């Protein structure tokens, strides 16, 4: 008599990663990097209407 | 005078046998043969997410 246990599989996922610019939500949004962002103080955006 | 009788027929059962592969159960599960399993012990898949 013989036996064995058998070891017959295993599934990985793929992570898959989204890009935020491939997304509609980002028509919202106006990313652009200011990287000295933490050397700033206080700003302000002007509005002659 | 002549007299007799007449065996007017006698009909069969055509046996219709399926096939398994030629059905939409197929879609459901991974029919795979292996000619040891009764020389199996146990059986272990692990799972990776």
């Amino acid at each position: 008599d013989v036996e064995f246990d058998a070891l017959l599989g295993s599934y990985c996922n793929t992570l898959s990663l989204v890009r935020f610019l491939e997304l509609g939500l980002s028509v919202a949004c106006v990313c652009t990097k200011f990287p000295e962002l933490a050397y700033m103080n206080e700003g302000r955006v002007q509005f002659e209407v």
